[PDB]
């Protein structure tokens, strides 16, 4: 059952944030070798997150925005004064949130979605997810159906406020300065990938990149280009003032 991590190293962290319907699973090997190049690694998960799908639909972006601020005073009030933030698609839009409220060396948001789908498009992909989740948990077809015809039967009421959410970093994206290393993947099913460049162009960091993914999906971290991604974030963050 997945778990959040903290991997100390030296003396410049990095908040691995991951994403909606994730867990820190999905940040761990990037987190494995930002330890092993000497980075101190911490990733949170999400209440709702991590455990049975069932219950998520009960937990809501304020939730999950709690453990995110959290996650960055753990790191502070371990001594790690200067923070640099990645996360991955809703962590990405936390990352940026993260970027213009507290002090941080830098940001990579990966796959970020800055517009909204309809609530009924996120609810089937919370359907799809929990579908998923079974299928791995080697539940025959029957026994998934019949637990998919009670998931049903909840709504999830905080989607709404998802969507307000990302609406919200989109538009304050303008108050950040910090360095931002924008990463998106080029076929990206799950977002509107012109997300990546309203990012690039809306900052006011005078430091920022930004690389497209051509082989990768959204779960980029999880993806067949990661080695790449994880040398391209390393050569990102050793090129902050720390």
């Amino acid at each position: 059952s997945p778990k959040p991590f903290t991997f100390e190293a030296g003396e410049r962290a990095v908040l691995l944030l991951h994403g909606f319907t994730g867990n820190s699973s999905d940040v761990r090997m990037l987190g494995r070798f930002l330890e092993s190049k000497g980075y101190t690694c911490h990733a949170p998960i999400y209440k709702g997150h991590g455990v049975p799908p069932e219950e998520l639909v009960h937990t809501g972006p304020d939730d999950w925005w709690q453990d995110v601020m959290n996650a960055y005073e753990f790191l502070r009030e371990k001594g790690y004064q200067k923070i640099a933030v990645v996360g991955l698609s809703l962590g990405g839009v936390f990352s940026l949130k993260l970027g213009y409220t507290v002090p941080v060396v830098g940001i990579v948001p990966m796959c970020a979605p800055m517009y909204i789908k309809s609530e009924e498009t996120m609810y089937q992909g919370v359907l799809d997810y929990a579908r998923e989740y079974k299928k791995r948990e080697g539940k025959a077809p029957e026994q998934i159906e019949k637990e998919m015809e009670e998931f049903r039967k909840t709504p999830m009421k905080t989607l709404k406020a998802l969507q307000a959410l990302i609406a919200e970093v989109r538009n304050h994206i303008d108050l950040i300065y910090a360095p931002t290393f924008v990463v998106q993947a080029r076929h990206d099913d799950m977002i509107n990938t012109d997300s990546a460049n309203i990012i690039y162009n809306g900052v006011e960091s005078p430091i920022k990149q930004i690389k497209w993914y051509e082989e990768s999906g959204h779960v980029i971290t999880l993806d067949k280009e990661k080695e790449q991604l994880h040398e391209d974030i390393y050569a990102f963050l050793e090129s902050l003032d720390w």
